[PDB]
């Protein structure tokens, strides 16, 4: 299957209620970081720690729209997408709609997420 | 010279008081977008329009620290950095310190910026 499809399969797994929290632990490269809207990095364990809280629960997440996909040579790729989520935090439901830039690399012939930066969650879809 | 150095030379030109506004017009690929902290995209002209305002003036900008650099094959690259700027907006000076994820591609044997997403400007350097 096409690399878009392979990489999209990985992003769908990230955007899943059961798998998001621990995902980077299994699927990310060792030097992966997740860049929060503040600019402050989290590593795979830091990301999982956020979701481990108890106070933060993912209700739904989806790959709403892919804005950019391309291979960067044979063994890397960029995928830019809008991630649409619903989550509960300390007693309130929230919608979240960031723009996310993700980078993938092939390691031992398998695709892994190498980098991800997200925006604040009130993006305007109409601009795409 | 090394690709880091070539790509760093391009980023220094972006982070310059005279060149930032119009930079993407000359140095970016046609499908480049700049992702604002909100997640909302700007194209090269949209970016220049912001700086054309009169109300917004860049006083200084620097590549403060490079956190990640690597080639993605022979003809692409990722560079993650903290951009330290001072700017005036509608009568007030501000400091700005985002995390920026940039992607580069070689087009006709020349490096061009292909993508850039920035965070809010109050990142915590101590986390790197």
């Amino acid at each position: 299957m096409s690399s878009k499809e392979e990489i999209l399969s990985i992003l769908e797994a990230f955007a899943s209620t059961e798998r998001m929290g621990s995902f980077f632990l299994d699927n990310a490269t060792a030097d992966f970081l997740f860049i929060r809207p503040s600019g402050n990095p989290l590593d795979a364990k830091g990301f999982e720690n956020m979701w481990s809280s108890g106070d933060l629960v993912l209700e739904s997440a989806e790959i709403t729209k892919v804005h950019k996909f391309e291979l960067l040579g044979s063994n890397a790729a960029i995928c830019v997408f809008t991630l649409g989520s619903k989550f509960t935090y300390k007693g309130t439901q929230n919608d979240d709609l960031p723009t996310v830039t993700s980078i993938f690399k092939k390691i031992d012939e398998k695709w892994k997420v190498a980098w991800m930066q997200r925006s604040s969650g009130q993006s305007d879809m109409t601009l795409w």
